[PDB]
């Protein structure tokens, strides 16, 4: 199987891997491994203007004033159980945010803040029908009010809350309430059930405490019955917000209707449905193993049926130390990460499940070694029904001596390992900057890219409306209105040219440009810097973008075009003149 | 030769690329050509917290408050024209810097701000008898003082400098005034000149004024003389700058001892020193050539012994259209990009000079097709007299259909090709984020880099003098100090554990979190992160971290370890408890 990518060859499959703590998604091909594209999400990114353009702050709203993020979990919307190609989500951890981004163009589009928790976690999203909901964890205890008063997280209002957003709007569904706390989570191929880990059943703040139960639970989630309950109006709201929020917790060892909690051991971390659907997979972590729910037996454990929620679980693995992650080759092998024997044991799931009914079988097929420390693992299309079994990706935590030396900050080790035939092959050692934590992939053929802007993009929408109140059309004009101490300066761009190559201000006055890329040939983009003012964005052909800044320094200052363009790239500026106060 | 790295295997050279409109620099192996780590500078990174910490932010000074750079030349110092591995110089064309990397940790230790410049693009570094200076062009002509007063380019006081900068201390060295403008530099193997391209003869602002003259020039520094003046006290100061300004212009025909201006065709770009010392190599762009200068007639052009500047030319080999830059296999050939004709082309500089001089000889050797439009080249080594002849990377401004497709928005290609025989063979694309404009290699045994931190280490001393003025102990103190409406956290880290797991302020203070990573095993990094707060930072093995922010939010705030350290990761937590005000 493939492995080299030469030139003037495509990619098979595209990779979308999350930024970690640098806050971004990259856009890998596979099985190249190469980084093709950086989608910015809650960092600030110099080239192209994301957090200092109008637009981009447009959609960050307020979290536009935090200039890190932190994210973990990357997914692809989904259509019967399969990728339609439409969004990513990703979270944001550090802020508690969750980000959309329109695949078509390789943008974030919407940005929202979850209302009322603590670090936005596990991620998943609705397979069936469709991705009617983005699933997401808050993983820490707080209170509620979190006005200073208390701080106990013992206290009977101090939890967390599992978070539905609607996919299409990125405004918030409903917010549901748990005991202890949530770690990550995966959704079933019906649309009825969710399900979430929980590390943290002691609500506790120090790391013995955090231990101290052999059991924490899988969470798992009556989303049928959340809605019904929301339609119907039977739910509170917590301060200014207006989510829906229905309370999940047990009360006196009685269930709601909403929730049944799994005992699982021990501070579980990886939840993960199978390709075929049968089952949500617990990840031990500090306990060797997996644990294995039927998801066929749900409906009679919220019915009642069932004499203990112990009996949903109909496997429970030992694979090694660390389980962390699993996933699937969609051939009935689950493939895990040990973090601490630094592998990805493959394992038989019917077996493993005949086992846990007492036969003496070996359910476990392979160990391969890792390089070193693996976190989460991804094979192809293993989030869908489609699951093909071909690629997998182990993504580990400390490369040790695996690449160049590069100072006392050390890359990523992304692993690649063809899991087509019998045997697992590692193939490719692919370094990351700052800690992916998952990736998903995607058939090439699931994507369906715009090669230039659509005039009407609701990207920069807002923009268009701006400028049509000011009487301007931004397919053809070059004009600058002034309004008090406000100038828009609005103009096409036309390589090697900018439409407007001077204009002349007042001391203190907020200058807002726009400019209109009028190229029709594909990647003629354009960039736009005024100097030393902190002004930098991207404009590509058929894109309108806007960046507003003071000018308050006198004298003149030079823009310039940032992105190579034209043989006459380098003459392409142009000139603010600043008139002293 | 080689190609494939495959697992277990290393990289054979350090590629070091410029971020581009990013502002990073980037790490890479070659020619696997993957990326192994990324350097930030001019960009605000949300993993590692350079921009946000205080040991970032003093070292960019007044300049932390932009989020953006553009940078395009990255240099390695030098000893004897051979790479010595100490520092990597890049420049800043949107907020007018030049940085400095340290090799041997790979972060930016230094960051100066030019004074009464516009655009710092051009950069390149002194090879003989070491790296004494960081040699810098200004590219835009700006008024003096720049008070708004005048806007008027054709004033005898608006013009642009050329910028040395001392490379050890990196404080300005000198400035020298120069008619036209400055695009790209290189130095000779002497310490004696230095050479510029100029494209902007005609001091105008718009395309029809830039392009009329049929040659604009090199311009060319004895540097001696310069020096020779700032030692004598034979120099101007501007505004508040005590940075030494020599003037280099023409005035009224004659020529100063600091600069001779040489003619060119056309607006040319690329200013190139041959590996074996001979020629200063201006690509003519707009003309389909390149101009040699032989550096060893320079000494007879500044002693007045020559007609005219153009006896300085040795050869103008006709290459194609729109070259752009040249480098060296130092086996005698040249290669330069044409950005018209998409084409690398393989010259040879011995016989061009013999074609100047009447001789029949076709000097081009080969022209390889590229994909597409070349911007800088670079081969393996080809700024020292080590040149190697081994790789050569071309990178091209359109990638079009040579990758996958990714929306609008390109990735350049930076395409490595095979150089060590006779015929130029393209091995690999290579897609790239932001338009790396140029890069340069360096051998594995010409790099060292440090495994752990030294606790007496530069980069952050100062945060350890102020911690002992606090009477603090870093190596071992997990404290809070108070002074007013400002907390100093101090603590030291083990994974999987905060030596200061909670602390307690009052609404509105100033917090300081400085933290002291323990660990002494290689790769167990920390990082940092405030939930809400915009807080976000790393610490790796033995390295102290500092970060400040307000407390403005009162209730309970809780901070986690981003940087995944143990098996217990998840676990490493605090919390903030910030009563009301
Ligand atoms: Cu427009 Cu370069
Ligand atoms: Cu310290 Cu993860
Ligand atoms: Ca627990
Ligand atoms: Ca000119
Ligand atoms: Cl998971
Ligand atoms: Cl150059
Ligand atoms: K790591
Ligand atoms: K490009």
């Amino acid at each position: 199987q493939k492995i080299h990518v030469g030139p003037g060859e495509l990619d098979d499959y595209y990779g979308f891997w999350s930024g970690g703590h640098q806050g971004e998604v990259r856009v890998l091909g596979v099985p190249s491994m190469r980084e093709l594209m950086r989608i910015p999400v809650f960092n600030v990114d110099s080239a192209t203007g994301w957090g200092l353009t109008n637009e981009s702050r447009h959609i960050m709203g307020d979290s536009a004033k935090f200039l890190n993020g932190d994210c973990h979990h990357p997914h692809i919307s989904m259509t019967d159980g399969k990728y339609d190609g439409k969004y990513l989500f990703i979270n944001d951890k550090a802020n508690s945010r969750v980000a959309r981004i329109r695949l078509d163009i390789m943008k974030c589009d919407k940005m929202i803040t979850v209302p009322n928790v603590q670090a936005i976690h596990g991620l998943r999203l609705q397979k069936v029908p469709h991705t009617k909901y983005v699933f997401a964890n808050a993983e820490f205890i707080i209170p509620h009010p979190n006005d200073g008063k208390v701080f106990d997280l013992q206290d009977e209002n101090s939890y967390t809350m599992y978070n539905a957003i609607d996919a299409e709007t990125m405004e918030m569904a409903f917010q549901v309430i748990v005991d202890g706390n949530l770690d990550n989570t995966d959704a079933d191929y019906t649309g009825r059930f969710a399900a979430a880990t929980c590390y943290n059943s002691e609500k506790a703040f120090d790391l013995g405490g955090m231990m101290r139960n052999e059991r924490d639970w899988v969470v798992v989630f009556d989303i049928h019955a959340v809605e019904a309950a929301v339609k119907a109006g039977d739910f509170i709201t917590l301060g200014d917000s207006k989510t829906p929020v229905l309370d999940g917790r047990k009360k006196d060892g009685k269930d709601s209707k909403f929730t049944r909690y799994v005992p699982v051991p021990k501070n579980p971390h990886g939840c993960n449905t199978s390709s075929d659907g049968k089952y949500f997979i617990a990840a031990g972590k500090l306990s060797p193993t997996c644990s294995m729910i039927a998801i066929d037996k749900l409906p009679d454990l919220f019915a009642g049926k069932l004499a203990d929620p112990r009996d949903v679980i109909v496997g429970e693995p030992e694979l090694g130390l660390g389980p962390l992650h699993t996933t699937f080759d969609g051939r009935g092998n689950a493939y895990t990460t040990l973090f601490i024997d630094s592998q990805v044991v493959k394992w038989n799931m019917e077996e493993a499940v005949r086992a846990y009914k007492g036969e003496k079988v070996n359910y476990i097929k392979q160990k391969l070694d890792v390089h070193y420390q693996p976190g989460h693992l991804h094979a192809s299309l293993c989030e869908t029904n489609e699951a093909d079994g071909k690629w997998l990706v182990a993504l580990s935590k400390f490369s040790k001596d695996r690449f160049l030396p590069v100072g006392p900050l050390h890359p990523e080790n992304d692993q690649l390992i063809d899991i087509s035939g019998d045997e697992m092959k590692l193939v490719h050692d692919g370094p990351t900057f700052a800690e992916p934590h998952d990736c998903i992939m995607a058939r090439r053929d699931q994507i369906k890219t715009k090669k230039i802007w659509d005039r009407n993009d609701p990207f920069f929408a807002p923009t268009v409306e701006m400028a049509k109140k000011d009487g301007i059309n931004l397919d053809t004009d070059n004009k600058v209105i002034r309004d008090g101490n406000k100038v828009r300066v609005y103009m096409t761009s036309m390589a090697p040219a900018f439409g407007v190559q001077e204009f002349t201000v007042k001391q203190g006055d907020e200058v807002t440009v726009t400019i209109t890329n009028i190229d029709q040939i594909e990647d003629v983009s354009h960039g736009f810097v005024v100097v030393n003012h902190g002004v930098s964005m991207e404009i590509s052909p058929q894109q309108t973008s806007s960046i507003t800044f003071v000018a308050d320094k006198p004298g003149l200052h030079w823009y310039y075009c940032s992105w190579f363009c034209h043989a006459l790239h380098m003459e392409m500026v142009g000139r603010m003149m600043v008139e002293p106060a």
